[PDB]
DNA sequence: TTTTTTTTT
């Protein structure tokens, strides 16, 4: 949450520490958590600068060795923001963790971004309520996002709707390569002021269309290794939870599988495969988590939608 | 184990050594392992000083020709730490070996991170439960570090979750430049007391990402080189058993592989590729080990973790 | 195989030549294949006596030409230690030739060492059973080395383990530079007592790591250069056979090729490409070798090694 | 001389 100002001291010059605002970098961690070379990529820089600020940086931040119950009480740390349903959050244990990465899996007409809506308006909430108590910014590539939606979880805590719009910030997207912009400026509107929740309907979605198949392939997969990456750096630096939406491919051979293959699999934190049962109601199957058992429960889809 | 302390002895100057500790050094086996130019590139030496350091490193460290008898009857004192399953540790004959280097080979929702958290707490275990008896320290890129189960397989085991938490020192990484500097702060951890497994879980995610192809690519393999061989000597100077998880690409042609590609796979010492059937049960290959023939059979991924 | 004594004779200082026993030579045949320099390099030394250390050399070392007819016959003397395995001896004619070179290409997994420790095992064995009768050396980087491997194949033949083990002469290495500090300790154990085979699986691994690239390149190559052409010393002095095992980079370009470039290319006497097909079997295709056709077969990688 | 990356439906 730190600014780099607080690095900006011990005798670097400002000018060239703005030259790394324009770069990306914001945060003291971004530096503390910066790779060396791509710091020095930057221009206007000699190298031994990017060292002393590797200096300042350690100086600032620890990134040694700590002690198993220090971590420990970290995990005690975690708001982790709540579903919005009480037995979401007991699947989940205390709904989505601060700081990780989430992922929906489901075919279509799941209500996977109907989740995400809620979990938009809930983040506003008091912690005592399950919220992290944190402005949220929403991007969706296939433009489905429903303000109507927001007013309506409103509707179902009470918190004026207004309110409600107050944070969530939502850019329409449409390049792979917009997106990375979005996240830069995510960050600069970021270390202004704490946020909760990053969301992603559609982080999968461009891929498949930017990139027709195939080879790209690789080329497809370098960039959410670029994309997927920066959300986690996103939530190193912020504690913001990051969710992450994906098309479902259907499965051939003699089923479904998420799209993005591996790659996408090996940065998922955790993971929540959505089906349709009859009605509002859906199931929550969860795959891929230390912190969970694998398993499965329900949840409806109401008119102010996650909840029972 | 041995502190230079006993190098520092036949008229070495105290200081050149205190130096020597800074660049990363402090076994006896340091030297005795050390390459020399690397010793001379240290500043504030001069180069017959690296020699007779190598002097006293041959004098206090035998580097020469031994009996196969000998070495064997080492091959009896590898204390080989239990997986905590029977059938693994009848698979891998008595479990992961001390000193030596391990690899995971699965796509996702394995449980590859999971068996290293129960490794990480069974390596507390006295040797009659088939534990090394060592702290242990555990680095892992994604974060899903699980205190929670290391207080979960304490509850398998019934030795205090606290003093589960006594050792296993977690420290958040992120560049793969910040890997190496983890793993000299991790040397200076160890000759300070002895420890019984280094982990890893995901050694190679930081290479697919902070160097997006290709080439680049020499260069992503030239840092592996760097890291990896390092993981070699630190286990070649505290016995302390080497564990590598690694992300698997999918292969695409007219499968897997292991990512990292060839110089990841000279490295390795052994292999273990992984897979899913159905429920908590995983289907677990073995690759590449002299130890061992070449086999494959079943494991649980219980509450406690890696088991039956 | 012939000591210096014979040459310390016709009126040499026995202690000048005792100097030269330090700087690594042993051998009539040394000084009979002395470079003039490297021999004059050595203090406590005047040229001349250099010069008549040759006069000796000559007069118990014909190095002049001889009749093609003679070299045929020694090409039949050639005994040519057996694979273990009917067919690679087939393969090979007779199995590895003494006193040359060998090489292995292979990914991993493959079996090369597990091939090496075979033949470790093999040499021991009386000339009808294709062995060489010697005692031998093996020297391992990645410290594989598997003496239970070594009483296995021991029951493959019956041999007494015991009676393996008295052969074989295990060092760990580490350095390229204590690659040769090695050999040299090998000459010294060698005008002991006959030997049959040195063995290296990893004569090309320590140069990926000691030297990071590029440039270096060169010293890299250089150095080889001097570790290469000692091994043929050595077999141009015992008749030794020698084994080289080298880790293959991925080729890169728009397939596999041997590490260390041109220069282990053309000491390279012989060539073994190996790859992995089904089960224990493997597919072994030669390269590079006047004494034989290009060609390919299979071979199995028993509990007892390379076999059918 | 060094050096693999990458699923779609
Ligand atoms: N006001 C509402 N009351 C009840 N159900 C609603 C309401 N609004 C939307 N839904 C349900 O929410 C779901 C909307 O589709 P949804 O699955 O959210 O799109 P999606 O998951 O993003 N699939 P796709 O749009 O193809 O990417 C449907 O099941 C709707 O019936
Ligand atoms: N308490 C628990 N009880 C049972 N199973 C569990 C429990 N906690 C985790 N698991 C299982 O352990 C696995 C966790 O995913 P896992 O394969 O360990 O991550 P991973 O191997 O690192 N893949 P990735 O996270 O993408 O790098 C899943 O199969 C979970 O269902
Ligand atoms: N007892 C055994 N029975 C059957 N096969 C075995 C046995 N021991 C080892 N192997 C096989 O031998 C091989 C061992 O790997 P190997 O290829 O020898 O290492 P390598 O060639 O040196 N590659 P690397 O270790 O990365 O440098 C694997 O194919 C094992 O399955
Ligand atoms: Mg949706
Ligand atoms: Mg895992
Ligand atoms: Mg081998």
């Amino acid at each position: 949450p730190q600014p780099i100002s607080r690095l900006e001291q011990c005798g670097i010059n400002a000018n060239d520490v703005k030259k790394l605002e324009e770069a990306g970098f914001h945060t003291v961690e971004a530096v503390a958590y910066a790779p060396k070379k791509e710091l020095i990529n930057i221009k206007g820089i000699s190298e031994a600068k990017a060292d002393k600020i590797l200096a300042e940086a350690a100086k600032l931040v620890p990134m040694g060795f700590t002690t198993a119950t220090e971590f420990h009480q970290r995990r005690s740390e975690i708001i982790q923001i709540t579903t919005g349903s009480k037995e979401l959050d007991k699947l989940l244990q205390g709904g989505i963790e601060t700081g990780s990465i989430t992922e929906m899996f489901g075919e279509f007409r799941t209500g996977k971004t109907q989740i995400c809506h809620t979990l938009a308006v809930t983040c506003q909430l008091p912690i005592d309520r399950g919220g992290g108590e944190g402005k949220a910014m929403y991007i969706d590539t296939e433009g489905t996002f429903r303000p109507e939606r927001l007013l309506a979880v409103a509707e179902r805590y009470g918190l004026s709707g207004s309110d409600v719009l107050d944070n969530v910030a939502y850019a329409r997207a449409f390049n792979t390569d917009h997106q990375t912009q979005l996240l830069y400026q995510a960050s600069a509107m970021m270390v202004e002021s704490r946020y909760a929740l990053l969301i992603v309907d559609s982080a999968t979605a461009l891929y498949r269309t930017d990139y027709s198949g195939r080879g790209e392939l690789s080329a497809r997969q370098m960039h959410l290794a670029r994309f997927l990456r920066m959300l986690l750096r996103l939530a190193d630096e912020f504690g913001v939870a990051v969710v992450i939406t994906n098309q479902v491919v259907a499965q051939v051979d003699g089923p479904k599988k998420p799209i993005g293959g591996n790659i996408i699999a090996h940065a998922s934190t955790t993971r929540l495969y959505l089906r349709k049962g009859r009605g509002e109601t859906r199931i929550c199957q969860i795959y891929d988590s230390p912190c969970l058992p694998e398993a499965e429960a329900m949840f409806a889809i109401n008119a102010d939608g996650v909840g029972d």
